[PDB]
């Protein structure tokens, strides 16, 4: 029964999950003082031109847009990774009010939204078994700022009002991820975790230093949606970010100077 709210929220979600209180969770808050340049890190590889996008869903917590993953489709290489991870789902994590949504944070500063696109070591078969190894997933994460609208997201907000509600999907074919991209791809990376329950430490965090702007209309569409389930009370899907966590024995790397 985990959720967002004063009764079922991440403060409590170590009752079920005790890997809450892990060495290696996430999200964190990014010091851009004390991160460290690794000159060794190569550029990331990002070759998205032959994805097939196959749904939304609305599943309680965020809405996911899925894709074919059963071929190499659309793929991350390089950066601080070592072999090839492929994107099964993206979704986002959004605030009530523009001053907060982000589950990174960088300097303290908080983002009105971020957007995960989540990827899995192609070594490990299918995605259950990848997260249950330390380099199991790569999950690639962009801020959003209010400001100019972002022509690429508004496919995906238009479809939002056919999935109100827990449970509903509706077809999402021909959706290119490319337009949700900033323009740089520099970034900072660091071992972490789901962000959601269950928790498991098994990804390599790669956060993208350049934000895309996206217009107050297109988040206000975000806030829109319910965390409840067709028939029942409304509650309005808004603030689904875990605060930051720990940073412990880790270190943050920026791949650029
Ligand atoms: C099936 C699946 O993708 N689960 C995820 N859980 N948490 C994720 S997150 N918030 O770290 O991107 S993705
Ligand atoms: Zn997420």
């Amino acid at each position: 029964h985990w959720g967002y709210g004063k009764h079922n929220g991440p403060e409590h979600w170590h009752k079920d999950f005790p890997i809450a209180k892990g060495e290696r969770q996430s999200p964190v808050d990014i010091d851009t003082h004390t991160a460290k340049y690794d000159p060794s890190l190569k550029p990331l590889s990002v070759s998205y031109d032959q994805a097939t996008s196959l749904r939304i869903l609305n599943n309680g917590h965020a809405f996911n847009v899925e894709f074919d993953d059963s071929q190499d489709k659309a793929v991350l290489k390089g950066g601080p990774l070592d072999g090839t991870y492929r994107l099964i789902q993206f979704h986002f994590h959004w605030g009530s009010l523009d001053g907060q949504g982000s589950e990174h944070t960088v300097d303290k500063k908080k983002y009105a939204a971020e957007l995960h696109l989540v990827h899995w070591n192609t070594k490990y078969g299918d995605f259950g078994k990848a997260v249950q190894q330390p380099d199991g997933l790569a999950v690639l994460g962009i801020f959003l700022k209010v400001g100019s609208a972002k022509p690429g997201l508004q496919k995906v907000v238009d479809v939002l009002d056919s999935i109100k509600t827990k449970g509903k999907s509706a077809d999402f074919t021909n959706f290119d991820p490319r337009g949700l991209l900033p323009e740089s791809l520099d970034y900072w990376t660091y071992p972490g975790s789901l962000t959601t329950p269950p928790l498991l430490e098994c990804v390599t965090w790669i956060v993208l230093k350049e934000p895309i702007s996206v217009s107050s209309e297109q988040v206000l569409k975000f806030r829109k949606l319910n965390f409840n389930g067709e028939g029942e009370p409304e509650e309005l899907m808004v603030d689904n970010w875990r605060p930051a966590q720990p940073l412990k024995n880790r270190q943050i790397k920026a791949s650029f100077k």
